[PDB]
């Protein structure tokens, strides 16, 4: 997270750390949890994961750490990626993680509601973004887990600053004009967490974006109320 600051254990109990194991044991990606076995990621994190045998789910984490050979973590049983995903610019970024056995709920982890039916026309003004991600465009992977206020944007206006790209309504777009606050590496398959009527959303996955933090250039999020209906089937 460029421009973000440092968050306190609890704040974010539904932001998770996904670890690879190979070929050396490194936070890969964030993540949400939605469901009691569910975690909800992006699927440009799997590019070159040969199996879910390597990868280790961490919840209740808030500084990397406190990751050491005791420290329990959830296997993953499944990856399910969208069927249409070939490249995070395209769209599609979405995946789950089935885990191999239940979360039980604790003030550390806990679940985020996806965006509710009947929400479709909502505007969300209080959205955040969260990750281990670099706080610059050559950086490190940051020890305590970073949360940032970011804007939505009109998918009108990010259209005009991706010209290159196909911004499609499966997409929102987050960043300020001037620039200053953006995910960045590391932050992807996290959180676009908005608070309405005092309940939290996940409304984005955080996917892509030209730079990081650069002035009229807002990252890029997969839009999670158009793929509502793709999470049900798949969780159900
Ligand atoms: O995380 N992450 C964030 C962005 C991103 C950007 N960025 C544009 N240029 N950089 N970031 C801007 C805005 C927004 Cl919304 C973004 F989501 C793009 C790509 C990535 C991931 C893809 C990898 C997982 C497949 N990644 C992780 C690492 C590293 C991990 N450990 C050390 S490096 C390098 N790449």
């Amino acid at each position: 997270i460029v421009g973000g600051t440092a968050s306190v254990r609890g704040e974010w109990p539904w932001q998770v750390t996904l670890h690879t194991t190979s070929p050396t044991q490194r936070h890969l990606c964030g993540g949400s949890i939605i469901g009691n076995q569910w975690i909800l990621t992006a699927a440009h994190c799997f590019y070159g994961v040969e199996s879910p045998k390597i990868l280790r789910v961490y919840s209740g984490i808030l500084n990397q750490s406190e990751i050491k050979e005791d420290t329990s973590f959830f296997g993953v049983q499944e990856i399910i990626i969208h069927d249409q995903y070939k490249m995070a610019e395209s769209g599609y970024d979405i995946a789950l993680l089935k885990l191999e056995t239940t979360v039980n709920y604790t003030d550390s982890q806990r679940p985020i509601s996806l965006p509710s039916k009947g929400d479709r026309n909502v505007i969300y003004t209080d959205c955040w973004v969260t990750g281990w991600g670099y706080r610059k465009l050559r950086d490190k992977i940051q020890n305590t887990l970073q949360k940032a206020k970011i804007p939505l944007v009109t998918n009108e206006e990010c259209q005009k600053r991706y010209r290159g790209h196909k911004i499609t309504h499966k997409m929102i777009c987050a960043g300020y004009r001037e620039g200053g606050k953006d995910a960045c590496k590391g932050d992807s398959g996290g959180p676009l967490s908005c608070k309405h009527n005092e309940v939290w959303h996940l409304v984005g996955i955080t996917s892509w974006g030209e730079g990081c933090a650069q002035r009229e250039r807002p990252g890029v999020y997969t839009n999670v109320v158009e793929y509502v209906d793709w999470i049900l089937e798949k969780t159900q």
